């Protein structure tokens, strides 16, 4: 149907902005900390402490399959790769101070995907 191409349309415009918020959010990990997932074969233990262990190639393929709906999706992922990192990690580590400072970047700029995901609709 021409309902199911125009909604498709969507779906593919809404895919090119988390594209561009992906890039900026990743930006704010230099460090490169967050990149990909937390290796089992180097800490065996992970799954024990971490139920939905996230990370941003996760993301990618995940955006890249056309497999985010919404931006709270989208969010929610990102949310996990802080929050995960908050748990595992003490207060004194350069990894959970990682999470801290990308998280409050980020902040910015999910703020404004926020108003543009809303305003183009």
């Amino acid at each position: 149907s021409m309902e199911q191409v125009a909604m498709e349309l969507r779906l593919t415009e809404l895919t090119r902005l988390l594209r561009s918020v992906l890039d900026q959010l990743q930006d704010k990990d230099p460090a490169r900390i967050f990149a990909q997932p937390v290796s089992l074969k180097e800490v065996p233990d992970y799954l024990d402490h971490i139920k939905h262990p996230m990370d941003f190639a996760t993301m990618r393929k995940r955006l890249e399959a056309q497999g985010y709906k919404n931006l709270h999706e989208f969010e929610e992922d990102f949310d996990l790769i802080i929050d995960n990192c908050m748990k595992y990690n003490a207060r004194d580590t350069v990894f959970y101070r990682a999470a801290v400072r990308l998280r409050d970047q980020g902040g910015v700029v999910l703020r404004q995907a926020r108003r543009e995901v809303d305003s183009i609709g």
